[PDB]
């Protein structure tokens, strides 16, 4: 079937014993067995019908072969990386969502994990990092915030080639966007907080695996470590993600637009965005993405302030997260990327006054009337 | 005010705007700031009114500064455990549930950190596991399934003695029978799939922490790792918690009965049961624990069949979790402790034929009706 | 089984499939059907599985045939009323909630039904009031708020000598307490809103009919009209109803010591309580009701302002509604009954003064401490 | 601001207090109240600020004053009904959906009220069938399920020539296709179970009135009978309702292709379609309606079994209800027109071989490979 039929009717998407056009919400903790061992369902954390639905979805999407829900994108990026033990090596993106550096810096590092952070668009720096006791790399793409683009297949082949798992948090993309299991990647994860839900109303993670070894090793860790999404969030992300590709159609155009409209303006000085013709990524976006994605960032005239722009926009909702119905924009130096030191941002291209804009779903023209009003409280229309 | 009263209206139990007499179920994942950085909730992962409450509420029962919300309870022991670096050594009770021992041999341990099994009823075993790199000590009391009791006040002025953190797992107990922090201890957590939902249909997991530094710990792994429980099933705990008390009292009455009956019966060889005077527990029992608790556990002669006996049942239920108003029951070692291999499940006492029963709170002579059909079918009346 | 047993596990407890101990929630609006008008569940206004196991709990509690779910208790009565039709006549108790007050005078009567209100106390007076096209006696017991008690077995006789349905509004008591259809009435219904629920977060009626016929009627209305309970509120009505039987134990005691309390404070001038020995109810009071009930209404002394005195309770809640966890209390005539018109009002016993307590199930200490804080604040402890 | 971002941002959308970019969900079912009578929200049913949100959407989208959710769409019809009083005659269109048909019969006729069906298409029968005690006129456009076309401005003039209100069921059309508050009307009401929340996982009703004295009425009539919506259906129809733009362009666009694709197959012998050039309807249709809907109606060659060809069908599903994201087929006789009579369904157009298909939003591809492997099963293709 084609990818808006299967969001529609795949995975699970009934209930085999009623017929129920919805899967049932399981709230129940536990099941009764008839005999020890050959029920289906024993305990709501280890299994359960709604979990397991929207499970089998993304790894249908994915192109995967199996995959599994977490309460958040980080215990579901907390959990991938319990896969690793002390004395084991990763390779790291330096542009990664602020949260990642924070897991990486104040968790993992505790426990023996050490990391090279790389910029993954160069990839003799990516095989130069590589050392004996390597054993993944990991990148966004695109990033968090500064939406670099990554050459997935070639990652992949690097990785094969060394015995690596490959790693790809495909948040800001969705699989509607990009597969990258399609690309030889080993594990894909997504914060499913973002356009999966959709809907700004659902806090949840999904991985997927490509082959059955790796999934029996990523559901044996879920299950150890028990970062499960509850039966109502499993059930309203799965309903928000019917509606991915519709919604996505609708996030791209708008962007597309924006960028135009931000290109026209001389109060900016420079715009992130993976459509960008004039940015070194824009080849290797238009091979690997079905479209550019729906954020952009970008940067004023060092008189201008940000924040006197961010606060004087009535339909763009100044905030934290992405992907929403409405649009969502923030500054990440004082916001989502806090977490990193302010020296190690501006070394890796953060710049304090960095506007990062998730565009919604509302009709452009306002959307563009709003942006204005940013402008005019600048000077700068 | 009293404990009961405050089950109904402790932590925050009322929305402050409306009078709303729940707190309302707050889905939103993120939040319109105004100015950055002013505004109380920001993220719904890091915080949000509707799991805020719950946090309150427990935090309250346990007399304690502040709760921290899991999405289960073994995603809360996974993030009190990340306190923890490659080389710090912890003391664990060896009757501790499956899961437990899962997570300990199969993630903690890649992490650089090992582990002393120690029988935490004797305290001099106890100080002499302690080692120049030991961090903390971490027990259940009563333990699942054998129902050990550990004198906590003597585990706490122990770790106090060598700058140790003393972590109780209270799940089996609940704040109605035992408050730990009240006698000392740094940690106290809870799998609230059990007596605090009390309804089998919730999976969750709660950290309450004495002091605030410790707080600010734990508050800052819960939104770092991210398993948080979710807003739909916080407000579905806290509604469950409110009748924790009339419920937990049901549990203790049935539970009394039950066990005189088991003992009345020859089949019964030996029972596990904090409230027998036999036992060697009883004394510390009843001076720590208000009510001996709602579990018990026993093994048949050795020629009948468990197995036989509980799927002979008709209102007691064979299952995994515990703590619900339904009874449970349940073989350990074909069940939540499959996980412990034989050898080491033997070594510390737990027997193939032991049967663990989760007393509930039907009418007592439906329950006493359902066992006797449970001893004629092997038999033993 | 045993009341608190059938709580626990009657109707439908549990999914046949899985063995959840839960009854899931089914969201579907609609079912796939393999061949028309072979499956079990088609629409799920007209039938769903999560709500049919309330309703088919609720039948079990008050020994009827079926059971049947509705928006609220306001919808309850609607639907049963529209068994009637232009010309019909109804006998109505003269103390009834002020909305079905308002329902009869704005919305019944326009349908061409005609009412006349009888103290159901006086069989005489009953009697005296069928008329050739009367066609049924609609009344609750313990009335609201006055709590007058009606000798159900009599009224129900008195009914089936004239061919006419008697319905018994049941709310205030509960199936614990009464179950009328065991007396010989018709048909019984609920405000599940109050005591079924139990948790002050759930709207909803229900109706329960003693034989098959009259079930089919209701049923076919109840679907006709559409007023259902929706999936979510059955599911959480069920789970309230579990702990029918430990709270309203706890209900009870605390109204004891309340109304014991009450009388020994000179302020209080007048007390309703079906419990009083020196009412005239308070014979069949005891004789069909198990237990007293759990509200109380009383007067001040004249020149004592009620407003005062619930306006300084801090434990028990100034609101509207009843059989909630939590103390409410409440002045009819400014909030529940102001439909009802003040010269109404008065001749049938609702002073401007009176006050209703709804007792909920907090330490009795904390409780009556509260209530002396009112008194304090008109100058009277 | 322009329709996609009134679904976004319209009605309240926003935690004013939190500034959360979802509408909490409101499970309390009462207020407290600091000084009686100055709350904003007193107890749930006649208010609270989850339904509100809902409510305020809808009557943003249909240009009126004030919305009302009910508990379903026939309850919604129930209640704007309860507005006429015995005696009282209203004028009906003779093609309206089973269940309106059966509440017309067997609920409102025993009211007192009177009816008489006309061809809504005809004006000159609706002008000869307006009395003296004619108090209004209702119908459905499009139909269901002939899909027929009324002139809604033509029927507003006519009713406020004779002072009638007009009401007018929009569930067929939605709000983004079809504003009959624009064209004069009174009353537009619809079953959100449709279009409106588009999951196939609610449902519920909506009313919208132009003026405040009608919403007066209507608010008064929705509280005093309480078929209300409930919290979280409230919350999940306006979760659903943000996405109608979105889908409805899906839908309309596959509904444009199945015309065509069903135009040329010689197995159809009839299409009920609004923009089929040669259904007199057309124009009309073009003029009042954005797009011509989703749903499609045809009869097979006399010799075809309708049911052969719905039973092999494997991404359409048979099932009732509409206005789903994925495709539902129906045979009307068998199934949502059962209630009406075969010789009056045969009377007034509905033939037993009559299928009507809702078009969902799935690849239009694999729907047309689906309806293909129907006509192969007929011999038909
Ligand atoms: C690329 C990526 N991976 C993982 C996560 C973490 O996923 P949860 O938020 O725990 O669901 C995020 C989150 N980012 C949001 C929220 O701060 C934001 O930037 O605004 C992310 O952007
Ligand atoms: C003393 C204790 N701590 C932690 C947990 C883990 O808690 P979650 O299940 O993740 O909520 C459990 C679980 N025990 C149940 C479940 O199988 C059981 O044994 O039947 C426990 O008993
Ligand atoms: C004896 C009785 N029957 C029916 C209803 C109507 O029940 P819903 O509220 O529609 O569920 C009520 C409600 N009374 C509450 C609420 O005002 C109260 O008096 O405080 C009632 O007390
Ligand atoms: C034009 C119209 N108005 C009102 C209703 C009644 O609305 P609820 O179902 O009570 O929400 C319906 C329902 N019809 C659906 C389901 O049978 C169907 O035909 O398949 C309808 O189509």
């Amino acid at each position: 079937m084609k990818f808006e039929t299967q969001l529609i009717h795949g995975g699970i998407s009934e209930d085999a014993t009623t017929g129920a056009t919805s899967v049932p919400i399981y709230m129940a903790s536990t099941f009764r067995q008839t005999k020890i061992g050959q029920n289906q369902y024993e305990y709501s954390r280890t299994g359960n019908p709604t979990r397991a639905a929207v499970e089998a979805l993304i790894a249908t999407l994915e192109h995967g072969s199996a995959g599994f829900a977490f309460a958040s994108g980080s215990a579901a990026i907390n959990t991938v990386f319990s896969l690793f033990s002390a004395g084991d090596h990763i390779i790291v993106g330096n542009d990664v969502y602020g949260g990642t550096f924070r897991l990486i810096d104040a968790v993992l590092k505790h426990f023996g994990m050490t990391f090279t952070a790389v910029d993954t668009r160069d990839l003799a720096a990516v095989e130069a990092a590589i050392t004996p006791t390597t054993k993944a790399i990991y990148l966004e793409t695109p990033t968090n915030p500064l939406l670099h683009i990554t050459d997935i297949a070639a990652i992949a082949k690097l990785a094969q080639a060394h015995d690596l798992l490959s790693i790809i948090d495909n948040t800001f993309a969705s699989p509607y966007v990009q597969k990258p299991l399609d690309l030889g990647v080993d594990i894909v994860l997504h914060s499913a907080s973002a356009y999966l839900g959709g809907h700004s109303d659902v806090i949840g993670g999904l991985v997927v695996t490509k082959t059955p070894a790796l999934g029996e090793k990523i559901g044996y860790l879920q299950n150890a470590i028990g970062s499960i999404l509850a039966p109502q969030e499993s059930w309203l992300l799965q309903r928000g993600m019917k509606t991915l590709a519709l919604r996505m159609q609708a996030h791209l155009n708008n962007a597309a637009k924006i960028f135009t409209y931000l290109k026209s303006h001389p109060a900016v000085t420079k715009i992130y965005y993976p459509g960008d013709p004039d940015n070194p990524d824009f080849s290797i976006a238009k091979q690997q993405m079905n479209g550019f994605g729906a954020m952009i960032s970008f940067e004023l005239q060092p008189g201008m302030n940000p924040q006197t722009f961010v606060e004087h926009l009535q339909v763009i909702t100044l905030a934290e997260s992405l992907g929403a119905l409405e649009s969502l924009i923030e500054i990440p130096a004082l916001m989502t990327h806090g977490a990193i030191p302010r020296t190690i941002r501006l070394q890796n291209g953060i710049k304090d006054e960095l506007i990062r804009l998730s565009v919604g779903v509302e009709a452009s023209d306002d959307l563009l009337a709003d942006l204005e009003r940013g402008f005019a409280s600048i000077q700068a229309d």
